[PDB]
């Protein structure tokens, strides 16, 4: 579909990955909502655009995606002042990872919270109003390659919910067809982010009981490294892959061995 | 890890794969717990096993996997009455498919909570005592080869869970081996089983809103095919699985290709 003269709500667009992509549809005549829960993230976005007189066409909206009723209300804020969207890009995401005996209940919700029904939310809230108005759309939901690859422990929760996003992309392709949606599952390798504030970005209400701060704090001084692609590279990826209806998108090709090799041990558990 | 003497603690104990995983490692040796949401399917398990003269060795606990307190008196109930157990089987499952622009937030949550929050229930309420008392142990979840192979929209709930159940079972291994746990993602094709009263099975707090009732209706009239596979060769395959520590198990091939194309795919999308 062309991007010309569309709208695309973003979630963590304020940010990375997100960032990347806002750039890069912006660039190709998209008018943009960025959605985040970070207001600092938001304001930083906001003047970055500004600077560069874009502002008219960007809105930002401070939510949690894994809030319901916010997102409920996003997608009316979006369609009154902006509207649309055509472009759903469910893109948001944290690290919930860490020794795997010091997870908690607090950290598996969280974890699936954000990560798997924050998409599933933007599915719910924003694809009866693309179906309606019947002008097709597109919608970009981000995993992982975490979610392919096989991953160990530490990383149980996050590629857990991942490889559940990979599916769900999978799943609907069908059913959003049928009102000329098409959906594409992003899935990264590394890329230079600010990701490393999860511990930063987690809910207040997942919180009290959490048994993986420390994990978190840890995270919060990895250093982000300068061989990691940039996000207006995985942007550019991403138009492509709208403009050309694309199911998958993979950023690196550094896992295909270890993928090929998870896929021939399912195939040989097959009689 | 060696089966006999062991308690085995299975969810969906009481009906289809997991009375046959049932039948199956009590003849070699187990001592069983039965958890089910269903005290008509427990009654029938238990007349089944007294008529064997086999009841002093079967223990029933009526339970909701996703009620995270039910799992853990379910954890205390099983170590005091029938010991540990060594062996973890979370098999319970439902059926949430149905018209994709039908299903409600119910619809997800339901689904969701069962195929996959069960699981980790059972990991979360289950494991510390298996790690602490020392003697080893097995974990095997229950997904479907609907969470590997493309899937349609009317199954999104559904692959979407199976999915993620297969990337958990992967991502725990290492830390449960820490404790000489292993584990086992089993994925079936069709098995005769009771999953078509699944409508019967919705806990109380997801019925009101749900969008799927009418599909839950005609799901309960669905004829068994006489092809399908019997759950007793389902439970050898799994005793085999326990006993030599494998990962994966697959009930049926047909599936293969569809896989295979579905991998290329993803391998293609990588750079
Ligand atoms: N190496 C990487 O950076 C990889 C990133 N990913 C995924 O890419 C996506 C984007 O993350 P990055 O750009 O790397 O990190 P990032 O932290 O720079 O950007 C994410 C943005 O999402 C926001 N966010 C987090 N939780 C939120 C919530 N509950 N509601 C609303 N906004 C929320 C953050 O505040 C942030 O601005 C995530 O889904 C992540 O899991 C996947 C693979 C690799
Ligand atoms: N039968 C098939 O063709 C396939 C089945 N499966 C999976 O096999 C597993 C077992 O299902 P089946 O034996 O086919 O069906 P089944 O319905 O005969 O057995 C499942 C049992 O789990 C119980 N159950 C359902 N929800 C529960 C809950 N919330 N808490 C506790 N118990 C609950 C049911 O009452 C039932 O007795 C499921 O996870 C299912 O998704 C996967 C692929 C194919």
């Amino acid at each position: 579909m062309d991007i010309a003269g569309t709208t695309a709500f973003i979630t963590g667009g304020a940010s990375g990955i997100g960032f990347g992509i806002a750039q890069r549809l912006l660039a190709n005549g998209a008018r943009l909502v960025l959605a985040d829960i970070r207001q600092d993230h938001l304001d930083e976005a906001r003047q970055f655009f500004e600077e560069r007189q874009q502002g008219r066409n960007v809105h930002t909206i401070r939510l949690d995606v894994s809030d319901r009723a916010q997102m409920a209300e996003a997608a009316r804020e979006c369609e009154a002042v902006m509207g649309g969207p055509d472009i759903l890009i469910n893109n948001a995401g944290i690290d919930p990872s860490g020794p795997f005996k010091d997870a908690t209940y607090q950290d598996w919700d969280y974890g699936l919270a954000i990560n798997l029904m924050g998409p599933i939310n933007g599915i719910m809230a924003f694809t009866p109003g693309m179906r309606a108005r019947g002008r097709g759309g597109h919608i970009v939901n981000t995993a992982s390659l975490a979610g392919l690859t096989p991953m160990p422990s530490f990383m149980a929760i996050y590629a857990t919910a991942k490889a559940a996003v990979i599916t769900l992309t999978e799943t609907i392709r069908d059913s959003m067809a049928e009102d000329n949606i098409g959906v594409t599952v992003l899935m990264p390798g590394p890329i230079k982010s600010r990701i490393h504030e999860s511990g930063q970005n987690r809910p207040e209400r997942f919180r009290a009981g959490s048994g993986l701060a420390e994990t978190e704090q840890q995270l919060a001084k990895r250093v982000v490294a300068d061989n990691w692609m940039e996000p207006t590279e995985v942007g550019d990826m991403i138009v492509d892959a709208i403009v050309h209806n694309k199911l998958y998108v993979s950023t690196h090709g550094n896992w295909r061995e270890t993928c090929e090799a998870r896929f021939q041990a399912l195939l040989d558990s097959m009689p």
